């Protein structure tokens, strides 16, 4: 294992430059498939390298001392998207790992999902812990650096008749996924804080979900295999 890296000071705010959620429909998205669970109470890894390092390298090549960024996730439905996650970064260091920034917002979450979903350590993936089957679907990631957008789709397939006995299904029954927004709605403006809720940064978020997982007798994996461009064990 490794010790935690050294801390660096940053300013946390509710918002930075964006008050509305960026449209997820700004371009085409490469498609990946999350790896099937070995058992229903396992962890789904929405992980795939966005190759955002290219954009940081460009900042260095043009001798720009900082970069700006944001990350958003969405559930894609027919003709519209449900909100899921949004965070913004400013005064970021292009010679450090993504997200090493002097300014960042609180992550903004769809709270029912935040009960069992949280970002990966590098902040560019999501982990989905012991999901109810209702979580099946198409998850889009937006990674943006200096106004350049990278889009990635993650297909989450969960077999019919398989569900974790302690899956979080209570909040979904009450709140579901929230409203669904078309491209034209994103263009007119969907207010971030109107529909999403400020939340913990990734490390305490991970540990809050981990506490629930461990209380139910399960241990988070030490590593997570990336989503693949092909489907593994596809159904019907």
């Amino acid at each position: 294992p490794t010790f935690p890296p050294p801390a660096y000071p940053y300013t946390e705010s509710w918002q930075l430059t964006l008050t509305t959620v960026p449209s997820p429909f700004v371009g085409p998205a490469d498609v990946y498939h999350t790896r099937p669970l070995e058992d229903p109470c396992g962890v789904v890894a929405l992980i795939s390298d966005p190759q955002v390092d290219r954009l940081l390298n460009e900042a260095v090549a043009h001798r720009r001392p900082t970069y700006r960024a944001h990350v958003a996730w969405y559930r894609i439905a027919d003709g519209c998207a449900h909100l899921l996650y949004f965070i913004e970064y400013a005064d970021c260091d292009p010679r450090q790992v993504f997200g090493r920034c002097r300014r960042r917002t609180t992550p903004m979450w769809w709270t029912p999902s935040a009960d069992y979903m949280f970002p990966t350590e590098d902040e560019l993936g999501l982990l989905m812990v012991a999901p109810g089957r209702f979580n099946e679907g198409q998850y889009r990631r937006l990674v943006s650096v200096d106004g350049v957008n990278i889009l990635t789709d993650f297909m989450v397939a969960l077999p019919e008749g398989q569900e974790c006995p302690f899956a979080r299904v209570d909040q979904h029954r009450t709140y579901k996924f929230g409203a669904c927004w078309s491209d034209d709605s994103f263009k007119r403006g969907v207010d971030v804080m109107r529909f999403l809720t400020p939340f913990y940064q990734q490390p305490p978020h991970r540990e809050v979900v981990n506490y629930w997982y461990r209380k139910n007798g399960r241990t988070l994996p030490r590593a997570y295999a990336a989503a693949t461009p092909y489907a593994i064990d596809p159904a019907r």
